[PDB]
């Protein structure tokens, strides 16, 4: 079946203030993220809701960077980001970030 992450618009909701990212981090069940921006840096950061706790994940733009550098992803592009983190859990990075990049925060649900 098609993948709602091929599309920008499912996860990503554009320069949306981090404020705003609250309410679309608040009320979604864990699972659920959405792709944004710092604010006004030119830097990526994911940003998703964990069944603790909703968290700002930051994602990097360097050819060694995209953000998780140590596993020697080196991730073609973001959308193949987007699609590897729905399979690794966050957990890592303090052993409580247990969930995935799997729901998209904006699904067109067409059917």
């Amino acid at each position: 079946e098609d993948l709602p992450h091929h599309d920008e618009k499912t996860w990503n909701v554009g320069s949306s203030n981090r404020n705003k990212a609250e309410n679309l981090l608040r009320g979604k069940r864990d699972g659920t993220f959405l792709v944004r921006e710092s604010s006004k840096q030119g830097c990526y950061a994911c940003s998703v809701v964990v069944d603790g706790e909703v968290k700002h994940c930051v994602i990097n733009k360097t050819a060694t960077g995209y953000g998780f550098a140590e596993p020697y992803n080196l991730y073609s592009s973001l959308k193949e980001l987007v699609l590897h983190y729905q399979h690794t859990s966050l957990v890592q990075h303090n052993d409580s970030l247990n969930v995935t990049l799997a729901y998209p925060v904006y699904a067109q649900q067409r059917r």
